[PDB]
């Protein structure tokens, strides 16, 4: 079986360095997504190790590399919501850790909250959105419609089915307290990844960020754990062009998969899902400008040493602005046809 030889050499082979992963592996300018997927559980255990969570939390070894491979396994193969988007997200919880000094924001539970959180954000994710799940009436939307955040509480509900799997929870020596405050922040942090919740807190955020973060506050920590999570969601554009290039190739496959079902069921898709419609350099600088560029410029509000994300996000940004006239056929395609007129 595969998992078992996989659990196997997790465990007995041991952690590599997390240097020897890649040089640059802990900044800001690394790109996740290159190394190569058969490496990414080990390079889950690099992080915890170098972030110092084994030996602090006295996490067993054992169930932590069979906890490891079982949340990769709890991702399907969507074009963007699969594992490799959990380990890139995770990625930069550890970028975050590494750069920013979150031990003078956060409490250690909360960073490794955080971390876990990230690999478990998107558990199962099908590649549709929340409305869809109401409107195809899934068994996600009978069990969650009512509450909201359909996806996101799945998610979550996903992560605790495998810390509740045997041999696999990597909490269950803690104190009562502190395992209840665990998966309390878990809760609080993967339902943060609703982008209506973010969206919601937003005026909060903006507010903490102004007023300056107090650590003595509750209330900061938490909105600074969704921030952070957030950010860690989004990621991906505050790489290279060719990073923003290649995960608007992918989300918007995923999209436009779901609209094409939405269209069979004899509903119209957002503007955004339907392949018809959707002009993505438009719909991409919407999203920058009105999601991601905010969220990074909050983060840079927080912590100065994050300028180079904005910076990043909004030359990205700015790409977007300059490669949307090839989207505008000039002269003949390809083929030199006109065929696809008709
Ligand atoms: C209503 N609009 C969107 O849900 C939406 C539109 C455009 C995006 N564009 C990008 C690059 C992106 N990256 N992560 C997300 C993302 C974040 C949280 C949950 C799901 C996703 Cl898909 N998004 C986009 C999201
Ligand atoms: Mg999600
Ligand atoms: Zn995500």
């Amino acid at each position: 079986s595969a998992m078992d030889d996989e659990y196997t050499k997790l465990l007995h082979d041991g952690i590599q360095p997390v240097a020897a992963i890649d040089s640059n592996f802990a900044s800001f300018t690394y790109t996740p997504r290159s190394l190569p997927e058969d490496d990414t559980s080990m390079a889950i255990l690099s992080m915890l190790q170098d972030m110092n969570f084994i030996n602090n939390y006295k996490i067993d070894c054992p169930t932590l590399a069979r906890f490891c491979l079982m949340v990769k396994k709890g991702y399907r193969d969507p074009p963007y919501h699969n594992w490799m988007h959990a380990f890139s997200v995770s990625h930069f919880c550890y970028l975050l850790y590494k750069n920013l000094e979150l031990t003078n924001y956060l409490e250690d539970i909360e960073i490794f909250a955080l971390f876990i959180s990230c690999m478990c954000h998107d558990l199962d994710h099908r590649g549709t959105n929340n409305s869809f799940q109401v409107a195809s009436k899934s068994v996600l939307a009978a069990l969650y419609s009512s509450e909201g955040s359909v996806m996101e509480r799945h998610h979550f509900a996903q992560a605790i089915a495998i810390l509740n799997t045997h041999g696999c929870n990597i909490f269950d020596h803690f104190s009562r307290k502190d395992y209840q405050r665990m998966l309390d922040l878990m809760r609080d942090i993967i339902l943060a990844t609703d982008l209506a919740h973010h969206l919601r807190i937003f005026k909060d955020l903006q507010k903490m960020a102004e007023v300056g973060y107090d650590r003595n506050n509750k209330q900061h920590h938490r909105l600074l754990l969704c921030l952070l999570m957030t950010s860690c969601d989004l990621s991906d554009q505050t790489k290279g062009w060719k990073t923003t290039r290649k995960i608007a190739e992918l989300i918007y496959k995923e999209f436009f998969s779901q609209g094409d079902l939405e269209k069979a069921m004899g509903n119209r898709p957002m503007e955004m899902m339907d392949r018809e419609k959707a002009y993505i350099p438009e719909l991409q600088i919407s999203f920058m400008e009105h999601i991601a560029m905010p969220i990074y410029k909050l983060l840079q509000d927080l912590f100065p040493k994050a300028a180079e994300l904005y910076e990043r996000v909004a030359s990205n940004r700015e790409h977007w602005t300059k490669v949307s006239h090839k989207f505008t056929i000039r002269g003949l395609p390809s083929n030199n046809s006109l065929d696809f007129l008709d």
